[PDB]
Formats: C-alpha cells, sequence, structure tokens
RNA sequence: CCCCCCCCCCCCCCCCCCCCCCCCCCCCCCCCCCCCCCCCCCCCCCCCCCCCCCCCCCCCCCCCCCCCCCCCCCCCCCCC
C-alpha cells in the first residue's frame, strides 16, 4: 500500500515506471496532486493491484480524441482491480477501450466530472459491478447501448446532480429500469429531477 | 705561240621587299565550370516576451445545511 494523497507528486510521467519494482502493490492513492501526463505503461506488471484513487486531478486531456499521440490507456493489465475513483477529474471523454481488461471491478467512482456523452459498448467486461457513482456530472441521456452491462446487477446508483433529459429516446429505458430494480438508489425522488425540457422541467 | 675588250645563256652566295603556311605570347569580346559575398521569394523549426481560451489544484471570502459543546426561558412533577 502507497498513499499519495495531496502530495503534489512531480515528475510522475518518466519514462520507466516509478511503480514497475512495486510487484505486491494492492493500494494506490494518487489523489488531490494536479498531475496533468500519465504515461501508458505506468501500471505495467501491476497484476496484484486492488485499489486506485486518482480523484482531484486534471487528466481530462489524457482521453480526448484531439489529443496528441492517442488516448492513454493506463488501465491496462489491472486484472484484479477492484475500486477505482475519477472524481474531479474534469473528463468529457471516454475511450472506447479504457475499460476492456477490468473483469474484478466491483467499485467504480466518477463524479464531479463533465462527462456528457460516453460511447457505446463500453461496460461490456465489468460483469461483476456492485456501485456506480455519477453525481454532479452534464450527462443527459441514458440508454441501453453505454448502461445495459452496467445495470445488471447492482447494489448502489449515485447519480444525483445531472441534467437529464425527458425524452423517449433518452429516459424511457431509464424511467423503466427505475421502475422495477433492487439496486439501492437514494433520494431518488429528490435530486434526480428533469432538467430539460422547460415542459418536464423539475419533474421527478 | 699568248693577253685584253664586248655578248648570250646557265649557276652559286649575300642584303632588301612582297607573298602564303604555322608556332609562341598578348589584346578584345563571348561562352562554360568552380569558389566567395549579397539581395529577394516562400514554406518553416527552435527560443523568449506579451495577450487570450479550456481543464484542474491550493488558499481565501460569502451564503448556508448537519452534528457536537455551552447558556437562557416556558410548561409538568417530586424532595426537605
Amino acid at each position: 500500500r502507497l498513499m499519495l494523497r495531496r502530495v503534489a507528486l512531480k515528475n510522475v510521467d518518466s519514462s520507466p515506471s516509478p511503480f514497475q519494482p512495486l510487484r505486491n502493490l494492492t493500494i494506490l492513492d494518487l489523489s488531490n496532486n494536479n498531475i496533468a501526463n500519465i504515461n501508458d505503461d505506468m501500471l505495467e506488471g501491476l497484476e496484484k493491484l486492488e485499489i486506485l484513487d486518482l480523484q482531484h486531478n486534471n487528466l481530462a486531456r489524457l482521453w480526448k480524441h484531439a489529443n496528441p499521440g492517442g488516448p492513454i490507456y493506463f488501465l491496462k493489465g489491472l486484472s484484479h482491480l477492484h475500486i477505482l475513483n475519477l472524481e474531479s477529474n474534469g473528463f468529457d471523454e471516454i475511450p472506447v477501450e479504457v475499460f476492456k481488461d477490468l473483469f474484478e471491478l466491483k467499485i467504480i467512482d466518477l463524479g464531479l466530472n463533465n462527462l456528457n456523452t460516453l460511447p457505446a459498448s463500453v461496460f461490456n467486461n465489468q460483469v461483476s459491478l456492485k456501485s456506480l457513482n455519477l453525481q454532479k456530472n452534464l450527462i443527459t441521456s441514458v440508454e441501453k447501448k453505454v448502461f445495459g452491462p452496467a445495470f445488471r446487477n447492482l447494489t448502489e446508483l449515485d447519480m444525483r446532480f445531472n441534467p437529464f433529459d425527458c425524452t423517449c429516446e433518452s429516459i424511457a429505458w431509464f424511467v423503466n429500469w427505475i421502475n422495477e430494480t433492487h439496486t439501492n438508489i437514494p433520494e431518488l425522488s429528490s435530486h434526480y429531477l428533469c432538467n430539460t425540457p422547460p415542459h418536464y422541467h423539475g419533474f421527478p
């Protein structure tokens, strides 16, 4: 376990990964450090890593398609990763094959970001997901082609402050899944308020 | 056994002049190549300064909400 929360890491983007000798590393916290550039091969050889926290950082550019050199898939080879946190990273786009190898992911956190559109068929490999947290984002539509495999068998859901769109093309499957479910959705009728169109403005 | 004087023709040598043909050097013009310097055309790379745009982090301010601690008051009831 190596905790580096709010330590302002510098020279973190070296060509050889400093966590390469850490073969038995299981918990790694890199939160509140304003890390900007992260290499692709930083977590190579980290088969036994389970807990990864990268919340409150600046990795928005690393996932956009306009980033030179291509998006950074720094989550490859993490077969045993269990809890992942990416809060307040300012993410605006998620690459399609970033979560391709997380076969044992159960807890994922993506709140307080600028997510608006997610690629279709991204959460196929998370067959053992438990909690999905997307509070305080800019998402507007929830559909099967992206959130179908995500909502297979969960236990928690955190999507409070989002401007949901009330349209049969964008929310009908979502509200249908709300009607019958066993996942714990707290304050479902308090902050899951429809922002757009103004006809359904504020309607749960 | 004799010298002299005239003339024709053909020689040889030497000085001058005029012809071709060639060599060397030089002059003028032009062309080609090499080197040096300079000007212009663009397309740029690197560095610095200035100005903005996005995202994020620390600190601070304002408005709150919850919890904890302390103080006061109102009503009800007992002890001596």
